[PDB]
């Protein structure tokens, strides 16, 4: 059975404050830059549509070095940091991006047509933009955060797939690291598996896979250590509805519709898709630079920073702006020609992590070590190389940051009004 | 360590009331009218888009002349003033300004699109407006606000840059200074130095630079004088979704897509930009013609107004309304003419800033000293020229307006309504 | 010094109800009809964006017969009116109107085009209608409302103004009077006097003078007598973005954008204005049909009716429907004809006013007579012709509505309600 | 003197609970379908923009067999039902129906012109519908509800009405009957006598009169029978602005425009009107299916149900939609024809009402009498024909519904619970 860490972790009255000084992100929105004939990454690529992965790394409070050591006894127990305040500061202003494609699979407008649509060619793609659908997140927990999508299925051997065959779907559960993109209205789904066409979805998500926080999963979760804490808002609605160039995959069943004839008698593709909208972006429904109290956690680990860790991912496409800037070829002409300015795009991300941790302890006894055992061994060989080096996040190294004087931070005076005492 | 206010600062029970008049601006809501061969200004910028700094006059209450002086001792301690209630009076209707570009850099529309567009000549650009993002927001502080944008950043000692190569970004922390634009839907920028298209925005933020105020910043500040109360409400979403036209400075990753042929052979522009809009005002989401009453702050200085100053850092988008007026050349012919008419534009600003200031006693103690020296030396040195000249902001002298009838006066009244006594 | 009323009036214990049976106005939305030889109005200009001033006569308690007497000393003392509460009844169905004119000064559609626009001929004006902003408000004292507009200011004596000049501003207060048309999305100014073009807004403000209240103004006001009582709800988006007409009468400063060449050689009007657009209206959103409870004002004048009078002004825009009926010319032919109808606009009002008055007592003392001689002398002289004959108000004569039943009234039931004893 | 009816009523303990089985109402949504040779209705009008008063008729409780009589003296008093629990059941799922006219007067759409309109010629109406305005509204009261429009005036004896003279207006107060129609975006008017065009508005109230209901009148009312207890909510907002083809029936004063040329030379009817449009519809919204606790009426009359009647009227727009069913002619051809398919339209109302009723007894005093006599002479003439058989409404007999086992019903069982005891 699994028990809450307030029956083993004790609470002692210390509080640190800790935070980094002014993260900042630039890059293209769309994708990376980088040299054709190499493949070394010169500008990355830096959307409001991406995931952000903070690995928060915090001092051994075994090794830390306190004024005072006398409120435990290194002998019996050992020492946890327990995350208790959260403040995820965001700073440029609020505002929308948008991303498109110049060769967009999007046949005919199906909104409203006034005659029965021409006749698919070869390629009709046309160049089209869309505003992502708003999304708004953060979760925070000492394990790394899982996420959903659609991909690609392993097919059952008999029939032979033949060339151009639907593909399978399957629910694929993945590790969400720092820089993967989230859904923007077209679902969560690996598009570069599932599309061969390259054009169903704006360049930015085109060939990457849209992810989705697998909440179910996580709050199931035995131990709760991948998220304590959450916050989500996701908005959208539909701005435009289009038909899909391409050949039928799957004949429309002939017994839903009456055989038309002249024009109406070769039937226009009904496979429809609709292009997102997330609307209007506003302060009063901010989810950031509030701070987030973690006493009660709902999941058995309370707020416990185990291997002094600690995860906080976010999602904020409120400050999606990207700008544009141009710089001119010459300076002289005082006549415009389009060919005389370089138009490019960027977009940045600003952030700033506060948190307030408690210093816990733990009477190592037979029965605790038998459990902190169990849920994960690698707790007790660390006390008295990294595991998942495999994936990638925002390292964050907070091992100088921690600060007794909760008086001195904007997060620490909110928390000590806050506490009172 | 930083301490607050309550701790050397003492709270006598005087209160005064101080207000401007009734503040007016007018002017021309894009651009300066001045005489061409001159450069004295004419008619100046007065655009609800700017900024308003409030640069604040009190009366020394150490020279001030109260009818008693016996709650202190003029030997051991000295007077400030402390502001404690704050009434931004706004005065024209609500409503919904506008600006555009008569060469603004706009392709095609991206929105939606029933064939490929053209082929992008020599410019391209179109006659087009805008209603920017609406902004509502009151900074209060002892010193100026401080600001935030993207700048062209200095290039590194290698690579020389080629014409036309994309200019590197810098956030740029900056004082905002009376008259400065807010973002206005294309982020917080250096347009003049990151786009020398100049037609990339509207005429009005065109060679300007729109700041957004660095609120983490200011918090972040040890002493809090910058800042010590705000209130900020902004809201946009996206009206039009279009191309730019000029060079690709960057070219789409061709593993992003499968090459099209014929028409679809070229690559449109996928240089996307979006076209703000700050939906509709109303009296319900109004923030000023309300008082604010100043009595904890979050920082450490609780509303202190040191050196006699004060700043009061105003945006407010819900009165933007520019109004066209128009005279007749000749008012004979009885047959409309164009010609006959000449167009112009205005926009008027409305303000009444109120206070209400409660008088504050400093003992001159070693420690007090030794704090105040270190924390603003010029304070003392001031007690028994402008440190801002380079910086300008409407100057507001209060100096002859402050009273001790609080009755008189509608804050006043309001002010000992809400404390009862 | 100025002292609330509460200081020198004298709450007696008596109630009476007053109200007005139901007031109509009906007339033509956009102007008045009348004889064309002659100047007297047939039909007058009623619509549901006028100012609504309701000049309030009571009968003048002094001269008023009670059934008893002994309450008060007729030689010491003096009584006066004071209103404690009131409720504006609004009665036809809610609905928005809206208003247009035939020719007005619209050059080209500019919130997005795809070509340049063709070039300014001759009166390039269309005919376009708006729907107004939303207004709701009410406003009530014992002095009448006093509203500012921008209008053409008096020229210094220096340049000789020439022909088609911009004309100074200069913000102008005047008293509001019924009739007067409320700020519609284009502004509180004088159209007449600012916009020789006769074409630049509808027919309807067209030819008057659109004012906001100065409620800034009238609550500094040191008595508060003007208005003791007031809600305020208003509301605007903009629906669409236009070019204006006519000849640049300030050009474009070069040093904001590169010359154009061939099409955008000339540069397109960037005299743009928006179209107004109050949204939905809704009865959760509604200020009238509910009482208002004149307890505690703001100001010092506590809701006394200084000379029997009393002043409601009101504006209401959630009921501006306007119906057309047009009539036959002949019953004859069954086939239409459009010459066989005469198509025709008309607007309907309906209020109802409903008051509950205090009587109340002034002990005649010096002190007493000094302050109210020197606040408003007419007040003494009344006691034991119009001086504001010059403005034109809705009069309404109460002097024989005064009932003592409030039982058998609805505002009267409430109030006894409200007030339990 | 009127006086509440809790004066002279009292109050037993005895409680019963009556209810519809479950009202069906299905037609066409815009006109009654009959024989053309005959004029019996084959098929009614049934739209969810009608009115529907419901006429309840109740059990007479002196002539009703209780299993106990003891509770009174029928001697010397009498019985009355007092409602004090309504619950108005709606059925359908919410949707928005559409309303059109294949002639309306639509000239041009003056929202917006590129060029000046062409020139009406003969009959230039156009097919066109709309989304009348949202309207839900409940009135409950013992008399019929009463309604306010506007119609025809009758003319002033002197200038002889020249024919197409515009007819003169009055504000008329009718009683509101079952299957009226309720103002739906143009007003509430007789559309049939104050427009000969017959095509102004769409078919289903094109020969109707659109009735508000007249709360200000209902509510003077001194007994306030009609009604004593009422909800009602109502919005609209402004989707298309049009012209009226036809002539003018009040030319523009010239004083208001400057004459135009060529094309402006012919001023473009400004006769404009809006296209209505009841936003969204939703659950969160709703006013039924949620009972009403007819405690304390604001009406002298709390919620007696004299002569053992009740009314309730109600208006539900929220569920207007209406279903096309169209049966083919050949069941044979595998070629779609629009010559086999007979299209139709139907709509479908669902009602269920639920009262909860509490007994009441009056013992017949002398001074009761002369009142109930004064106040309504047929009281006491029927205690120890139909008055209205001109109306009509929508008869429901209750006679046989009443139930002391409020427990067995879902409103009896809230009732219950809500009142505790």
């Amino acid at each position: 059975a699994v028990v809450s860490t307030d029956e083993y972790v004790a609470r002692t009255n210390i509080y640190y404050h800790a935070g980094t000084s002014r993260l900042l992100a630039v890059g293209h929105p769309y994708f990376p830059i980088k040299k054709p004939n190499n493949n070394k990454i010169l500008v990355p690529k830096v959307s409001g549509l991406q995931y952000r992965v903070f690995r928060i790394h915090l001092p051994d409070p075994n090794k830390f070095g306190f004024p005072d050591t006398s409120f435990y006894n290194p002998d019996t127990q050992r020492l946890v940091w327990a995350c208790v305040g959260v403040e995820v500061g965001r700073g440029q202003p609020l505002g929308v991006g948008i991303s498109g494609h110049p060769l967009l699979n999007k046949l005919d407008d199906t909104e409203n047509a006034s005659a029965y649509a021409a006749n698919a060619g070869v390629d009709n793609r046309e160049c089209i933009s869309m505003d992502y659908k708003q999304t708004q997140l953060c979760l925070i927990g000492c394990k790394p955060p899982i996420g959903e999508h659609w991909g690609k299925g392993s097919p059952c051997t008999q029939v032979a797939v033949q060339p151009g065959d639907c593909p399978p779907l399957e629910l694929i559960n993945t590790v969400i690291q720092d820089g993967d993109m989230v859904d923007t209205g077209f679902g969560a789904m690996d598009f570069t598996t599932l599309q061969a066409n390259k054009s169903e979805v704006p360049l930015d998500i085109c060939t990457s896979i849209c992810k989705y926080p697998d909440y179910i999963k996580m709050v199931s979760e035995p131990y709760g250590d991948s998220l304590f804490f959450y916050l989500r808002r996701e908005q959208m609605f539909v701005r435009h509805l289009f038909n899909r160039a391409g050949t039928v995959g799957e004949n429309v069943p002939d017994d839903l519709y009456i055989k038309g004839s002249g024009s109406t008698a070769n039937l226009a593709s009904s496979n429809y898709f609709p292009t997102p909208s997330g609307s209007m972006v506003t302060s009063d429904a901010q989810i950031f630079n509030k701070p987030y109290w973690l006493q009660r956690a709902q999941g058995h680990n309370n707020g416990i920073c185990w291997g002094n860790q600690l995860f906080v991912t976010v999602v904020d496409t409120t400050r999606s702006t990207n700008m544009s800037l141009c710089a001119a070829i010459s300076t002289s002409e005082t006549t415009y020609k389009n060919t005389n300015f370089k138009e490019y795009l960027r977009h940045g991300e600003e952030y700033d992590l506060q948190f307030i941790f408690q210093l816990c302890k733990i009477t190592l006894t037979a029965d605790v070590m038998t459990y902190i055992h169990s849920m994960n061994s690698t707790i007790l060989e660390d006390w008295n190389e990294d595991p998942l080096k495999k994936y990638t996040f925002w390292e964050v190294n907070l091992k100088e940051k921690f600060s007794a004087d909760l008086d001195q931070f904007p997060l620490g005076r909110k928390f000590l009004l806050q506490l009172g005492l």
